[PDB]
């Protein structure tokens, strides 16, 4: 039917359809369009208390919630998806992840390197395309495909 990882859903406010994948927790409303050894990506992590290293550079120590840092993450998912914000700025200003300094790019990788949901996320995604919050145990991450 779907490419990996898309299902049919219908919204509970409007009434259409949309699509939804389980492994990179994006939604759209149009139906996706159409592996490689390796894939870039970058990314922007919120952490929480409950971080394997709950410590950034942006915070010695890290005491959000879980439920606080997803919210943040959907914030900036609604700001990079309304162009407000590209995903650029906000991973440099805000990730709590060192690669901020590099616009949250993590270089090329292949499978087996990353934490499993990340590596199951990124090689989900297209090239172009944009992960929903990826749960692991860092934190939550948005991913952005590049290669
Ligand atoms: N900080 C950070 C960078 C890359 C990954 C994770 C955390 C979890 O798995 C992939």
């Amino acid at each position: 039917k779907l490419p990996p990882g898309w299902e049919k859903a219908m919204s509970r406010s409007s009434g259409r359809v949309y699509y939804f994948n389980h492994i990179t927790n994006a939604s759209q409303w149009e139906r996706p369009s159409g592996e490689p050894a390796r894939v870039r990506c970058s990314h922007l992590l919120v952490k929480h208390s409950q971080s394997r290293r709950p410590s950034s550079w942006r915070q010695e120590k890290i005491t959000r919630t879980k439920e606080e840092a997803l919210e943040l993450i959907n914030g900036y998912i609604q700001k990079i998806k309304s162009g407000e914000e590209d995903f650029e700025s906000l991973a440099s200003q805000f990730s709590d992840c060192s690669s901020a300094k590099a616009r949250g790019d993590l270089g090329a990788f292949s499978r087996g390197q990353m934490q499993k949901p990340f590596e199951d996320a990124s090689f989900a995604l297209r090239t172009g395309e944009m992960s929903g919050p990826v749960f692991t145990d860092s934190g939550i991450h948005i991913i952005l495909r590049t290669e």
